[PDB]
């Protein structure tokens, strides 16, 4: 039983970027609804609480239970992580992002290919590129589905995930790739 995206709506939140977990070379909106990867010399104040080596930051609130939707746009990116993890995951170091390992996430790895973080990763069909992705977490039936808003269909949902504990979002924009990947990643108002 996966929604239908206009139900999934319904349930929309409002998620805001951690900008004190995040990775030192990423710059945020003073909305804190986008985030970017700037230049090694473009950097946060550092602290033990940081993301060493993985381009990521975490959403708020942090939740365990009900149903749970937001949205991000992605636009002409060629590169980008967005899903949903843990609150206990670890930052120090490219932990393998597994459902094991408390990370569900969807991830463009470059023009036209995309994949699921199942393991192995699930390489996904997808035949017009979203320009903005819908993330919906079912706390109680342990499911989480992404949506392609822009095409208003489904592209994958992990299931039987047996949540426990709290869940956050969480987001890469990926690497810069020659200046081509430099947009960032905008949490958007549903519509």
């Amino acid at each position: 039983n996966v929604p239908e995206l206009i139900g999934a709506q319904a349930h929309a939140v409002n998620v805001i970027l951690d900008a004190e977990t995040a990775y030192p070379n990423l710059i945020f909106s003073d909305d804190l609804k986008s985030v970017r990867l700037g230049n090694k010399w473009e950097r946060l104040p550092d602290g033990p609480q940081r993301f060493d080596s993985c381009i990521f930051v975490l959403g708020s609130p942090s939740f365990l239970s009900g149903r749970r939707y937001w949205e991000v746009e992605v636009g002409d990116k060629t590169a980008w992580i967005l899903g949903a993890c843990k609150t206990s995951i670890s930052r120090k170091g490219n932990m393998t992002l597994s459902p094991e390992n408390g990370y569900w996430v969807v991830i463009m790895m470059k023009e036209n290919e995309y994949q699921a973080s199942s393991v192995p990763p699930t390489r996904l069909l997808i035949k017009e590129p979203p320009k903005r992705v819908g993330i919906f977490v079912d706390y109680r039936v342990g499911s989480i589905s992404f949506y392609n808003v822009t095409a208003r269909s489904h592209i994958y949902t992990f299931a039987s995930c047996s949540f426990s504990g709290p869940l956050q979002p969480i987001f890469s924009p990926g690497t810069r790739d020659g200046g081509k990947n430099t947009a960032p990643l905008t949490i958007c108002p549903v519509g």
